[PDB]
């Protein structure tokens, strides 16, 4: 028992970053077979940021103006691309240490682990969620960029997040490995501002019955709900909507514990409605919802 | 920007975790040189584990009842013996994978990363305080005995932590790689209980200093403290006492955002003495006691 914000084991992914230059610019790039993975804006100097031209700025590169060192050892650069806004340099060497892996594009809601990297050099690892607006909560600093988040579903990773730029708010936006944002983001410095966030329902249900599985009772109540009056008393704390995917989804952690998804969702409600009164909740005294239902069932049963 | 409870990354660890089967046991080892660390319960049937007698359960074991498994390869046990509650088994092959690493026992208060494995299979990865009645707060199922904890100081792996079991709060008790349990536990089944458990005053100072880092600021004040006074504080709200050493340690973090340890104090009393209001920290509700001012500094400056 116990219950834990719990990331992948990082080795897979540590064995693949390595550091990319470009004139005076360092981030973090993903060794892949023969490429290598980097945000495209390690091309842009200080009068590029706001409007850059990416082709334009591209053509004007040869290989040898990419550097990129793997550990203590430099990588022979043999050819570029731009796929959206990734960045993809052809190495002479396929990394020995490549990880069976795909690219997956994520949902929010989803959560991964986040490896962060600076120089090439992993710095720590913890895990995030994919917010409703597109960002991710995370901890990153200057020369972050390139960092990646990842699972491990069995011997495979699956990348699904590389990191681009912190927004004003101070949260995150990042591609996914193919180079399309995650939401309305573009790689440019003009002024963005994230959506106003909302908490994952989905997750908080799941969070609720990991609770329950764990042996805590007390949130519980008598009553039940139908689907819509849920949606619109939880819209009114800014909470997602849950939907009857959400619903279905619930379903084996309703059959684990004895307690109908639409029954938990009217203890929700009450939650919101009248707080903790000095209670946690596995060990918190706000209702979270960075535990997907996959993540729930993986840790407990 | 940002603040999250991060763990060290785990590769350097991974390669050493290997797979121990003793009789219908499988748990978790440490490969490091040509030596397999797991917990000497192993060796343990379930009439045993209520009254163990660990030396006469282990006179009657050969090299050969002890399966261990690295990935896909069985290595090949060439010796066995104990060391406090730790089973050492000694291998024909030394780990290729062995990172420069040292054992350390580390002080309650202090971190460290766990990473969870089941059948010698690295499953997670998160950050753990040891807290002040020697417990962990983990996660952990069965077949997880035999996982460790560890920092990274540079190349160099510590191993502080190895699990033992789960105790009847649903909390966790371990030794260090030595076989010294952390707290007042044995290995056998039963009744045992952690002491009630108090919250670590340095770390939360620490992760104040981490909001204030990260924009977070609503809790400063204009009022400074004493320790003393801030002792008689904390001691009546179960918050460990805060020593001159802690206050040395804090002193990067008191210079950086011009928020002396205690004025600190100050924000912390009247934390403690009239709650959140309302508001957050971080992100939390509550204060938060698993982060150490080594942790704040790392994360709020970019170590690798
Ligand atoms: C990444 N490691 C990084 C990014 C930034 O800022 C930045 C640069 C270009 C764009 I387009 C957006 C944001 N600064 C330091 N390090
Ligand atoms: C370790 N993987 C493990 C331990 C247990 O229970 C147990 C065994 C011996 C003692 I002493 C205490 C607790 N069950 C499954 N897996
Ligand atoms: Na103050």
């Amino acid at each position: 028992s116990g219950f834990r914000k719990m990331a992948f084991p990082s080795g897979k992914v540590e064995g693949c970053m390595v550091q990319v230059t470009c004139g005076t610019t360092t981030l973090n790039g993903l060794w892949l077979d023969d490429v290598v993975y980097c945000p495209r804006h390690v091309i842009c100097t200080s009068e590029d940021m706001l409007n850059p031209n990416y082709e334009d700025l591209l053509i004007r590169k040869s290989n040898h103006n990419f550097l990129v060192q793997a550990g203590n050892v430099q990588l022979r650069v043999i050819g570029h691309s731009m796929q959206n806004c990734v960045l993809k340099l052809k190495v002479d060497t396929a990394n020995p240490k490549t990880p069976k892996y795909k690219f997956v594009r994520i949902q929010p809601g989803q959560t991964f682990s986040v490896l962060a990297c600076y120089n090439g050099s992993p710095s720590g690892v913890y895990q995030c969620a994919m917010r409703p607006n597109f960002t991710i909560k995370g901890s990153f600093l200057n020369g972050s960029c390139g960092s990646v988040g990842f699972n491990i579903d069995y011997d495979c990773v699956s990348f699904c997040y590389m990191h681009h730029m912190e927004l004003p708010t101070g949260v995150h936006a990042g591609t996914d490995l193919e180079g399309n944002f995650y939401g309305p983001f573009v790689d440019r410095q003009t002024a963005q501002a994230a959506g106003t966030d909302t908490t994952i329902t989905v997750n908080v249900l799941a969070w609720l019955y990991a609770a329950v599985i764990n042996g805590d009772r007390w949130f519980l109540n008598r009553f039940t709900t139908t689907l819509n009056d849920f949606n619109l008393v939880a819209m009114k704390y800014n909470y997602e909507p849950l939907t009857q995917d959400h619903v279905d989804i619930l379903g084996p952690l309703s059959a684990q514990t004895g307690i109908a998804v639409l029954d938990m969702c009217a203890s929700l409600k009450e939650l919101l409605q009248n707080g903790m009164n000095g209670r946690t909740i596995l060990g918190s005294a706000l209702l979270e919802d960075e535990f997907t239902p996959f993540d729930v069932v993986r840790q407990c049963s």
